[PDB]
């Protein structure tokens, strides 16, 4: 499918792409998301957009969505997942991030959470994530930055100082990091939603191209 609406979406069993230009309205510009393949395999997706305005807003996230049954933290085995992608101007202000939001009420809306955790494959620009910076630290073979910040939501970031555009890991490693060295629930809270996108502030035009993606929550 074609989605260039703020809300537009396509899904084919397990996995969801989505337009999602929640932000729009921070600034001026457009952006259309594109389904290339899709099975149960993985996702093949890309997104075009160009924004200005709003420097410090996000205008949307743009992303790839898997379907999953929703758990506690502490009873999930593994969450592994692969991703290639490219984009093709990166003289932008942007971030390339998986996104993943948990709660302690297991029907919370699925676009927030009590928690949410990012993952920054890539970051371009001046542009930085919720609150401040509170550490550098070792998780699966790379290194991140640890940002945390947020009131009624509190987002932990871990960012790369330099884009993957080829990961593969378990986000289990993520929350157990953040379960022993943060104090982080995880017997109290479920995994409500697991997505993976790109955050535009201001630039483009830009094509993020996922030449594949794929997930599961065991």
């Amino acid at each position: 499918q074609t989605l260039c609406d703020q809300y537009a979406t396509y899904s084919n069993g397990r996995y969801t792409v989505y337009n999602n230009l929640w932000g729009k309205s921070s600034g001026s510009g457009s952006q259309c998301t594109y389904v290339d393949s899709i099975s149960n395999s993985g996702v093949a997706w890309h997104t075009t957009w160009t924004w200005s305005g709003g420097d410090n807003q996000v205008k949307s996230y743009a992303n790839s969505q898997v379907s999953l049954t929703k758990k506690l933290v502490s009873q999930i085995s593994s969450i592994p997942t692969t991703v290639q992608w490219s984009y093709d101007n990166t003289n932008t202000r942007a971030d390339v991030a998986y996104d993943l939001f948990t709660a302690a009420d297991i029907n919370h809306v699925t676009y927030s959470g009590d928690y949410e955790l990012m993952i920054w494959l890539a970051r371009y620009g001046s542009v930085q994530p919720i609150g401040s910076q509170i550490d550098s630290v070792n998780i699966g073979g790379h290194t991140w930055e640890l940002w945390y910040g947020g009131s009624t939501q509190k987002t932990y970031s871990f960012v790369s100082a330099t884009p993957i555009t080829s990961f593969s890991g378990d986000v289990m490693d993520f929350w157990d990091y953040l379960t022993s060295r943060h104090g982080y629930p995880a017997s109290s809270q479920y995994l409500i939603n697991m997505q993976f996108g790109t955050e535009p502030f201001t630039g483009g035009p830009a094509t993020l191209r996922v030449s594949q993606w794929t997930a599961s929550v065991n």
